């Protein structure tokens, strides 16, 4: 037996009467059978738990992250200190390592849809736009634009197809960058966007890049890369040398 205690954002913060564990639920009204599906296949310290689900409507039960988003850890135009972003940086890419290996691709990440524990262990969360892209070790391309404007890739834009994975990859940059200067570079990444154009151009004389140190600016050079055939990849991003720099 649960009490719903509040609403955390629907979803609701539930109690258990006997144990007092807390976990939150989705409640959903009536493609649902997708997400609960994916979520089922989930098992990793850098993503939500997933532990059940009863129906009537329908009902997510999942890992309560009192940490809250890490968006609200981002001080607008400032970011964080550049250890908090490795440290989180570093969790991500646990994450998103662990998905890609699986075959999933989570398609909408961003500050929103990462959830923090009480050990600031951050949590990747909303499995609702995830997809399939690899299965009995066969990829299939993604043709559907799914995602947020500020971290979607360029090639979600200008292309019919693309790969999964540097979608992923593209996103995560933009967080980081987020974390590091408490701003998105640009609302879209498209030629008619000029700050998009500015860092094509390489003038990082200019806010966000002005805020962020050489490293960790080096390792954002190969991430938002236009061309996702030329973009770093995952492997590529622990052998960084920010992405390995001791920091406080
Ligand atoms: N805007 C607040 C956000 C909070 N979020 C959660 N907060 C604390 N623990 C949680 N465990 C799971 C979620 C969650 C469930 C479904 C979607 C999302 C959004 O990424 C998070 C959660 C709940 C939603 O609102």
């Amino acid at each position: 037996d649960w009490d719903l205690v509040q609403t955390l954002g629907e979803v609701q913060l539930a109690v258990n009467r006997v144990t007092e564990e807390a976990v939150a639920v989705k409640i959903v009204d009536m493609n649902i059978k997708k997400e609960i599906c994916i979520n089922k296949m989930l098992n990793h310290e850098n993503v939500v738990k997933f532990y059940g689900h009863r129906r009537e409507i329908q009902y997510l039960f999942l890992e309560y992250c009192s940490g809250g988003e890490l968006f609200d850890r981002i001080e607008p135009d400032i970011g964080m200190p550049e250890p908090d972003a490795q440290r989180f940086f570093h969790q991500l890419m646990a994450g998103v390592v662990y998905l890609h290996g699986i075959g999933i691709t989570h398609r909408d990440i961003k500050p929103e849809n990462l959830l923090l524990d009480e050990r600031d262990n951050l949590k990747i969360s909303d499995f609702g736009l995830a997809t399939v892209f690899r299965y009995n070790n066969r990829e299939r391309l993604l043709n559907k634009m799914c995602g947020t404007l500020p971290y979607v890739a360029p090639e979600l834009l200008k292309r019919r197809e693309f790969h999964a994975e540097p979608v992923d990859v593209w996103s995560c940059g933009i967080v980081l960058t987020a974390m590091l200067a408490g701003e998105l570079p640009w609302d879209q990444p498209s030629d008619s966007c000029q700050e998009y154009s500015d860092w094509k151009e390489k003038k990082t004389y200019l806010n966000p890049w002005k805020k962020i140190d050489s490293a960790p600016l080096a390792l954002l050079h190969k991430i938002l890369v236009e061309n996702p055939s030329a973009r770093i990849t995952i492997p590529d991003i622990k052998k960084d040398r920010w992405y390995n720099k001791p920091l406080k």
